[PDB]
C-alpha cells in the first residue's frame, strides 16, 4: 500500500494521555470482522517516551478475555512514522490530529505476507465526534478499506468495546 | 426517508435479472461482522412477478455450506416498499436505482429498527463501480450504520462471496 498522507509538524509529546477507539478500517475485513480479529485493538493511551519514542497502551480480546497490551514504537526519520519491534516488524503512521480531540493513526500487519493496514480514529472522550469521524472518512478516501467499523457511547466506555 | 421521484415511479419489471453485492452496512455490527452473520446475504437475482411481486434470491453461509434462498417480498401500497418475512426482517425499501448499473436497498424489521437495519448497494457486473459506491455512501450519511463491508471482483465472482 501507499500511504499518501502523513502529518506535517508532528509533536508526539502532545499526543499523551487518554483515547478512546471511536471507528476503524481496514484494508481486508478479515483484519477486523470479529471481536478476536488480528488487528481489532482499542487503544486506551498513548504515553510519548523523552527519547521521542510511543508506547502505545491497548486492550484486546484473546482466549475470551479481555488483555491489556503494551506496544513499543521506535521513532523513524520521519517524524509521524514509528517502527514497532516485535517478532514481525510492524509501522504506525500518525496521519492527523488536533492534539485536544481526535487523532487518526495506521498500522501495519506484517505478519501478514500480503500488504495489510487497518486505521483508527481516536477521540479524547468516550462521545462520538462527527467533525472527528468526517476527518477520518476524508483521510480514508485515499485507502483501499473493505471494512469499517464505528463504535457508540457504551462501548468506548466498556472493556474491548462492550 | 423521503420517497423520492425514482422511488414513486419504481418500476420493478426493468430490475429482472443478475445482480451482485458489492457493499453492505448495517446499524449493529453483529448483524453482518461474519460470515454466519444473520444479514450477511449475498444476493445473486431478482425476479419481478407478474402480480408485481419481486423474487429475490441469494446466498447466504449456514451449516458450513453456500446455500441458496429464495425471499418472496409482497408489494404494498408504497411501491419502494415491500413486505417478506424471512431472516427475521419484514420489509425491503428499495432506495435508489437507475435500473441499467446499480440498486441500493435496505431491510429491516419495523418492530426494531435500530437494532435490523441492513443496506446494499447492488450491480449488474462484478465490478466495483465508485459512482454506485458514491451514492451508496450518500444514502447512508442520513442511517446509524457501524459496519461497512465493500467487496473486491474475486468475491463478487465467487461462492458466498469466497
Amino acid at each position: 500500500i501507499i500511504v499518501t498522507q502523513t502529518m506535517k509538524g508532528l509533536d508526539i509529546q502532545k499526543v499523551a494521555g487518554t483515547w478512546y477507539s471511536l471507528a476503524m478500517a481496514a484494508s481486508d475485513i478479515s483484519l477486523l470482522d470479529a471481536q478476536s480479529a488480528p488487528l481489532r485493538v482499542y487503544v486506551e493511551e498513548l504515553k510519548p517516551t523523552p527519547e521521542g519514542n510511543l508506547e502505545i497502551l491497548l486492550q484486546k480480546w484473546e482466549n475470551g478475555e479481555c488483555a491489556q497490551k503494551k506496544i513499543i514504537a521506535e521513532k523513524t526519520k520521519i517524524p509521524a512514522v514509528f517502527k514497532i519491534d516485535a517478532l514481525n516488524e510492524n509501522k504506525v503512521l500518525v496521519l492527523d490530529t488536533d492534539y485536544k480531540k481526535y487523532l487518526l493513526f495506521c498500522m501495519e500487519n506484517s505478519a501478514e505476507p500480503e500488504q495489510s493496514l487497518a486505521c483508527q480514529c481516536l477521540v479524547r472522550t468516550p462521545e462520538v465526534d462527527k467533525e472527528a469521524l468526517e476527518k477520518f472518512d476524508k483521510a480514508l478516501k485515499a485507502l483501499p478499506m473493505h471494512i469499517r467499523l464505528a463504535f457508540n457511547p457504551t462501548q468506548l466506555e466498556g472493556q474491548c468495546h462492550v
